[PDB]
């Protein structure tokens, strides 16, 4: 099935690794330039070489906090400067929680609200004028299972990514008179760096069997009794903001492996 | 985007027009052996010689009523001995209902529950077996926004709407220890030819404007101010069926150009 | 609070047992008039003894099956031959289910169909216009959270408890224009006499440990980690066909002790 | 129905006017005490005034911001002094937004995250553990339809009301061990004087027919076809507080005339 995205210029957030590296890798496999979004210099620069050796397309670098104004302001001028414009944004970037609401600081309420909510809302105000110039876009963000169904441990995720869910909802309604489709995604149980590590920290007392603890979290949680890759979730970015994709207007769509428990 | 469906068996019910017609032809494009199903033999007749002349696909005719037991034993017999089993089934034989709740007959319930609800309960009895046997596959239940954003004129279709939507994720848990992925997709506005029909049947005695009635009609539902075609909603159809849709089980997918009102 | 439902009528189906019986004890104590509704006779007359003599207030019985339409008829009747017409009804005849999709036979899914939709839909046709020249009344539908959140064991309950909150939606807006208010309540947990038998018939050769076997269905599924009493539950009903909630129309309400995992 | 709240500390969030005023006057009508907070202090002390006169109840007036973390140390200092602890809280300060997400300051959303998220997540730690002590309470959070269904108009109040919507179901998880039951509820069309005040500004230049306006909007969004009074909503605040509601452990409570268009 052609994606018809040959060309068009994909900003990731949070590209340099996990989810966010695989979706920018579906879109280049689909022959999408890519703007690439990270704190880190050095994974930045390997995510960007190998893009470009596997799959020959453009891709740029921004080495910023997208929990800020200023980084946000940052990838608006990058991408201005070297393409014009972007024709495709993904909001990635983020990290779980991990608090009770008894014990949580404000500061940390914070934290989460810029990251997950306010840089989602300050691309959007940066990156739409470009957009809308160049006859319409694709923007999606991927917030969770978590938000329609909170994890016990994270309050201020589940919280703050109901929030997101509800931002795509809003922008999808203010820009599709631009032609810019607005969509969100929730995964589920998606194997990323963060599960590897958490799975060896809850394990360093008990035997160290952290696949056992992976799988143990996949059975209580997904009928499918496995987490995902990161590929397979990516394949539904690229569709979702694929020319197949055209009637596909503020929805949200999980992909969970059955952990959803309602309709 | 690779969707590893060739020489896949896909069975679509209610294929000979509208959307099922445009799901068949999304299978038929990416070299799917075709399985259609409906009432009327004229119409499959010239739906299965456009595919196997456009497409070089296998198509097997099957015409029957799937409200009846007969009729979906038929589709069971005819996909067995043809093709030994399954790899995709699309439940899609349907049409919109229009009356009151304080006046329409019983019998008029018991008719939709028979199409929209126990067609596919009875088409997962049947075809599961074999394709458990393939090594698993994928189900799709084409139900509405109306399952969830009932419309005032058409209580019978909302309920059993509502009704095959939770089949759908209650027989997504129960076969995805056998690799079948069961979701729901529920579709918008979609220009079929009974969409074109009603409104020049609604604009006879005013102009004839039956163009102006349609767009009234998108107007008032959809943010995106226009329908879908069958074509661009059958690309989602075929994504959720393909390979790169491996994580999906249990969800109900809109395709809606916004028309859904609430997260 | 005052609930203003003194000298009211209140059909109550399923009301010789249970939440049923519960509900019409809450409506007693608040001086409405009821009509019983049950199979069972001598269980039904029991019912309505004991709650003329507690509550001093008029009990019909009527002792039918309101699966069939000639059932629902005889509770139009009584009702219609004793008080003139009902002020409030309470669709609540139910059961459980226990059977996979695999293996349950069509006649299973019409038994739930009839019982648990085609009650509601015959009982509102045939009601609602005695209420209409009362001016006006109050519906509930007592479905279930399976109605949203399905339970594995039990899909034709679920599917047909989800046909029965979406009805209750259609009926709303049908009616809301002769000042009736349609509702639904959705109950987690509720310890009825079924519960207590399961509990003791899963225990028989284990031990016999009936409460251990409760206590462990409320920690798997509860916050509250206990059943509800039907009492508890009655209080929800009972204000929701109050002259206390005017303007809740149209909407589900959920009741059970933080079962519902999602927003 | 005894509401059992007799004697109760009731603190309630802007409750100088509107619904806020509307909840007290139900929480004093069934002997509770009352703590009454709002920014504007002429306001506050003739409601709290008024309130004591009416219903001979304690009154304890908080003129405070409660956006601010100074504002709620505030409430729970006074709380603590005066009472000991709060049995009932009540999340209700709060106000409309009014922009387009591509204009809208940053500020502005943070001012909203401020009043309507961080007011709950502060009032909740500071109250709760009072709460605990006491043997237990219950909170609401009113919210509102547009935590789910957001209206065009106002994004930055459709996101936050979405967060607090999630905030409460995260803080019931957390809490109900404490026997503190937290619940949200979410009105549709309530005449507050803001609404009027709206409808005589729009319609200065077109005729001055406020109530008109009004109407229209009525119209437009509920199939009730008229405002609620907050007296009505209010029924339902003092009934989810009561000891008739011992059930309702996170759940999000529509009262909104039918308003609310999906299931
Ligand atoms: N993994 C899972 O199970 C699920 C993940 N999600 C969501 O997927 C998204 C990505 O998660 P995942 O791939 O697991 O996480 P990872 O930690 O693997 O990757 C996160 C990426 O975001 C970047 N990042 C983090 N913070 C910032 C920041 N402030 N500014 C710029 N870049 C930042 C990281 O690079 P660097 O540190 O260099 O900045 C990294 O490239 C998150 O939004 C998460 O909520 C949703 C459901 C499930
Ligand atoms: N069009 C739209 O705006 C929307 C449609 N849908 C759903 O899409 C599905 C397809 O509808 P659409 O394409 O619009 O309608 P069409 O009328 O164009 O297609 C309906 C197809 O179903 C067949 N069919 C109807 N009844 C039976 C039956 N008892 N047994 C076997 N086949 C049957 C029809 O053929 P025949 O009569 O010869 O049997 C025809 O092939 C329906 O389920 C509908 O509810 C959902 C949302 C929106
Ligand atoms: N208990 C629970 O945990 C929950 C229950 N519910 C729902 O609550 C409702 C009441 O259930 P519950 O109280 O537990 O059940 P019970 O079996 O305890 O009570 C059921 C009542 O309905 C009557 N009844 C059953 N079938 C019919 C029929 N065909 N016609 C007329 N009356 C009938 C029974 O009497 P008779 O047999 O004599 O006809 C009895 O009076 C059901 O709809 C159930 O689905 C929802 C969520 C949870
Ligand atoms: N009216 C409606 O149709 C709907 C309203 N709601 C919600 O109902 C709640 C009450 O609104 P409503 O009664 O309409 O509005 P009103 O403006 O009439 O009342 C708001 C009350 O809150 C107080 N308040 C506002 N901001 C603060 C603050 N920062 N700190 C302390 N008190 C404050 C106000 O007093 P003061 O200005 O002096 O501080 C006033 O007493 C809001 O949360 C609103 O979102 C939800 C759905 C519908
Ligand atoms: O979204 C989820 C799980 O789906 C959260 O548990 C995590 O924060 C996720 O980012 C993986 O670390
Ligand atoms: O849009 C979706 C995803 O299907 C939502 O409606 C979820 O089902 C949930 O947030 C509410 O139904
Ligand atoms: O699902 C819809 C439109 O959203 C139904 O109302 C129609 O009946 C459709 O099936 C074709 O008319
Ligand atoms: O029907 C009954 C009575 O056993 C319930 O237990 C259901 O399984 C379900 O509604 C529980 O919420
Ligand atoms: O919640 C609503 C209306 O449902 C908002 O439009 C406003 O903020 C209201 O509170 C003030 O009029
Ligand atoms: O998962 C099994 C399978 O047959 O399901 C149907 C898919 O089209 C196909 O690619 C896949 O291999
Ligand atoms: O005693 C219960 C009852 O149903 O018994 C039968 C009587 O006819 C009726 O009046 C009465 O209320
Ligand atoms: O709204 C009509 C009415 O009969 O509905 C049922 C209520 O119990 C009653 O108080 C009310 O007046
Ligand atoms: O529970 C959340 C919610 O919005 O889910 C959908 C239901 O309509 C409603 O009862 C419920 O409040």
């Amino acid at each position: 099935m052609d994606m018809g995205i040959s060309g068009k210029v994909a900003v990731i957030t949070g590209s340099s690794s996990g989810i966010g590296l695989a979706i920018a890798e579906g879109f280049a496999k689909e022959g999408a330039h890519i703007v690439l979004v990270a704190r880190q210099v050095d994974r930045l620069h390997e995510a960007a070489r190998s893009l470009k050796e596997k799959f020959g397309v453009r891709v740029l670098e921004v080495a910023v906090d997208v929990a800020t104004p200023e980084g946000v302001d940052a990838v608006v001028e990058s991408v201005r400067s070297s393409f014009g414009g972007a024709d495709i944004l993904v909001n990635n970037a983020g990290t779980g929680s991990n608090e009770t609401i008894m014990e949580a600081a404000d500061e940390k309420w914070q934290f989460y609200w810029e990251l997950l909510v306010m840089a989602a809302v300050r691309l959007a105000r940066g990156l739409v004028p470009g957009m809308r110039a160049r006859g319409g876009g694709a923007i999606i963000h991927n917030a969770s299972i978590c938000a329609v169904q909170p994890l016990w441990y994270e309050p201020i995720y589940n919280v703050t990514k109901a929030a997101l869910m509800m931002f795509s909802k809003t922008l999808a309604t203010e820009v599709i008179k631009d032609n810019i489709r607005v969509n969100c995604i929730n995964p589920g149980l998606i194997l990323t760096p963060d599960w590897i590590k958490t799975a060896k920290e809850l394990t360093k007392d008990n035997g160290g069997d952290w696949k056992g603890y992976l799988q143990s979290v996949a059975d209580e949680h997904a009928p499918i009794k496995r987490f995902a890759s990161p590929e397979e979730l990516a394949n539904f970015f690229v569709f979702l903001c694929s020319e197949r994709a055209t009637y596909s207007v503020g929805s949200a769509y999980f992909v969970d492996g059955g952990m959803l428990k309602t309709l």
